[PDB]
């Protein structure tokens, strides 16, 4: 019930798009490989790419990622314990300036969830937010996060342009997901992380890329459960976004919802900036 | 006794020196950082240092290294294990086209002593080679390391030109160190060793940076005991080289032996290249 609209490749100005960033929240790096992930992002080509829930430990990587392409500056993070469990990657074309992970706290920095790298121009953060849990059992804590997670990115943004992407865990508006009304009291749309995602844009300040764009456009989701067949109905979540500061979007291209790549129960994101 | 000659920063050809290297053995990472190790090097404001027996697990490093000026890229290896023992770093102004560890061989990449990092025109090897030990009892395995050290820079240099820094425990010939005669069957100037230096340079095929400059020069060590304050008499090795592939002698400006500058049992090598 959704179809993404054909990709803008120049900004507003006419600037043709010169950086390509894809976000995916692969649910295992290893299930995705073996579901032709990798495959699917050689096609797309993209300068940047960040992933979430790769669940893969720093020292067992597969060996089809030092395979890529131009993505051969690959920095990774892993919960520093168990494995199987959260874990970014961000996959680069270009050598950033300066790669750091986490937020700056120390209780926060624990399950391999956020790494920055900056360039010239912008500085990239990638997130896997904390989920709220079953029976909202981790929302105080995801509610101490966000607070955490607002300061430190409020502090980057104070030096240079962001740009945050991945998993942000939450669904910001009715407008982000299929069934709003009986997901009041679910992760992913309490109105606490609600609140924390508004407070987000407006304090450090971010903008929505994708609802920026699209602002009144509604069944655009990057998330459907596996149950039940979710994805063939479209009864989806956003949860996935890129966040820009104001002062890129004379930069933004595009935002896209890569709706039909499999792989999976994320579907990738993908953004064009003109920078 | 000796007294290294001014520094020669351009080429044969007259080309300003745009690369300059330091590689130095600093005997325990946080010792060395305690004797102001971090101030020489800020005087001597290298492109890139490689250092050796840094003695420090990668996720305990020093503070201090975080500070660097434009020396912001920096790449450890440590054994896997046990601390306090073995261990290199490679620190660049400019981020490397590619960063490697070890020598492809496992049973000789588990003692953190070798980084490889590539650039545009160049590939740079820091190393710190297995000592032979007390009564000789790692000969056996030194010479099977330099056989496998000379295979996997065979391959290097058949694609790129190439660097190759650190420290080599050997002392090639008699002019290297000041007590030949007593040293014949100690580890660092057995004929084993010294042959297998030897072939090193004829098969990949290297040129002695500071040998080639200055053939006849003697008393010119890295090396000094701390016993019987040996550096005070000059009774020293030169265990610390820059090799290079022929290709690169005419970008050699000069090949430099830092005899005064404390922190550790040996001194630091400097050396320019025009690139
Ligand atoms: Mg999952
Ligand atoms: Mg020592």
């Amino acid at each position: 019930l959704y179809e993404d609209p054909p990709d803008q490749k120049t900004s507003p100005s006419g600037k043709p798009a010169t950086l390509k960033i894809c976000s995916w929240n692969v649910d295992g790096l290893r299930a995705w490989i073996k579901k032709k992930g990798l495959d699917w992002v050689k096609e797309e080509a993209p300068d940047i790419l960040c992933l979430q829930e790769t669940k893969c430990s720093e020292n067992k990587l597969p060996a089809e990622l030092q395979e890529l392409p131009g993505l051969s500056h690959q920095y990774w993070s892993a919960p520093s314990d168990k494995e199987g469990y959260s874990g970014v990657g961000l996959l680069s074309r270009q050598c950033p300036l300066k790669v750091s992970y986490g937020i700056g706290d120390e209780e926060h920095d624990q399950e391999g969830r956020v790494i920055v790298a900056e360039f010239d121009s912008f500085v990239l953060v990638t997130a896997y937010v904390p989920n709220a849990g079953r029976g909202l059992v981790r929302l105080e804590y995801r509610q101490r996060w966000d607070e955490a997670f607002r300061k430190f990115l409020k502090g980057l943004a104070s030096r240079k342009p962001l740009v945050l992407c991945g998993d942000l865990n939450v669904a910001h508006e009715e407008i982000d997901l299929r069934n709003p009304k009986g997901n009041k009291k679910n992760a992913g749309f309490t109105p606490q992380e609600r609140q924390g995602f508004g407070e987000l844009l407006q304090a450090v300040p971010l903008a929505d890329s994708f609802r920026h764009l699209y602002p009144n456009t509604p069944y655009a989701y990057t998330f459907w459960t596996y149950m039940m067949n979710a994805r063939s109905k479209n009864v989806g979540w956003r949860l996935d976004y890129f966040l820009l500061s104001h002062s890129l979007l004379p930069a933004l291209c595009d935002s896209k919802i890569r709706s039909k790549a499999l792989g999976s129960d994320h579907c990738p994101i993908t953004l064009y900036l003109a920078l």
